């Protein structure tokens, strides 16, 4: 899966893993989520597909967030979003799946400056807008979290376990998307 | 409500009532929230207290976050809190009850500069901790979504009215923090 390096991008965070602990904390993320994220990998594995397209239908349906994908002559570049496409499915697994540690985070880095302007584009050597706006990404976390949520109502889990597998979602995509912002902050600021 | 200046802050908001329906749009928040919001006020209204109270439970109980209330002695300033919370408990029915216009807009700005280093312990006239890191501003969309949902439980309506309510206030808490991060991202990245 092309431009995907997780566990080779060996730059190295910013933010260790006592700030994640304690940021963990601020998100009322425990132990007991460790595991309700876990079951919903298994759950919202197979759907991965029927996802993205509930995604991209959100997405290709706003022309100021379309917006985010397009060559300069304002149309959507299609081969830059086959590429994300792949890599933030992966991503959707990943979530479930990697431990949290070290590497996880250097990717959560990663991540963020290649939302950033830092490295937009260069993942995929596409022309495309510099920047995506850091108010879109926290705009973003109640569309990824309510609209997962269908999903997870699927498998044939009991409501409750439900609920437990959403709550997690919504801790963890939070997150994510607060450490992301890091290349966003003035330096001192985050 | 000393410090509180809703209405009268008076230097004028960088972001404007386009930016504000397309971030709206991001969130997915319509006109169908606006009544919900407004809905889960007459709901909320009565128990703002035992919510405090729940609220400050979370913050008294962590030192890392109750930091950001410390003196520099490192012991919580009482002052500083008893203000907050007045002011904080505003919030909660603004929210429910102000139309988002400029006004609204322009003190978005100020809660964020608040937060800030720009004007952190300057409304209460405090010596504090100079900032508070964004990374825990986008941490609190979570507690102060999850925390408000028993409330909204309460005063007799339909599990479905509930959901609406609830959902409604994850759109505008994120909204919120969203565009708290003006004062924090690198001029041109927001
Ligand atoms: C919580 C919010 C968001 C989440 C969870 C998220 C998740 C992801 C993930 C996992 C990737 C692939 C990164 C990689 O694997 O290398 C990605 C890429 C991308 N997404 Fe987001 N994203 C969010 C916000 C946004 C927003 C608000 C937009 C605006 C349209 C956006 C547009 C893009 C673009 C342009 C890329 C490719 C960046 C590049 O490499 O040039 N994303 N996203
Ligand atoms: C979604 C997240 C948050 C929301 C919705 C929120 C809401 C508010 C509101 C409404 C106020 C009063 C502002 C005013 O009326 O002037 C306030 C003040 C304050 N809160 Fe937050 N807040 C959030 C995040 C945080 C975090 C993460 C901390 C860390 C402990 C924190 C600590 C404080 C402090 C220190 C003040 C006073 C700032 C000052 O004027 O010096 N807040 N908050």
């Amino acid at each position: 899966i092309p431009g995907y390096t997780y566990g080779e991008t060996e730059n190295r965070a910013p933010f260790n893993l006592e700030d994640l602990k304690l940021l963990k904390e601020a998100v009322m993320f425990t132990a007991e989520d460790e595991e309700y994220i876990q079951k919903a990998g298994e759950v919202l594995e197979d759907q991965v597909e029927e996802i993205l397209d509930t995604w991209w239908g959100f997405v290709g349906s706003h022309p100021h967030l379309l917006y985010y994908f397009t060559s300069p002559d304002g149309t959507p570049n299609e081969k830059y979003l086959a590429a994300v496409r792949k890599r933030f499915s992966r991503w959707i697994l990943d979530t479930s799946n990697r431990s949290y540690d070290q590497a996880w985070l250097d990717y959560q880095y990663e991540i963020g400056l290649r939302h950033h302007r830092t490295k937009k584009n260069q993942t995929d050597n596409v022309e495309s807008v510099p920047n995506i706006g850091y108010r879109y990404l926290v705009a973003f976390i109640y569309p990824i979290t309510a609209t997962m949520k269908p999903f997870l109502a699927r498998k044939g889990h009991t409501p409750e376990e439900v609920e437990k597998m959403y709550q997690a979602w919504f801790k963890a995509t939070t997150l994510q998307v607060a450490l992301w912002s890091y290349p966003y902050v003035k330096y001192g600021d985050f």
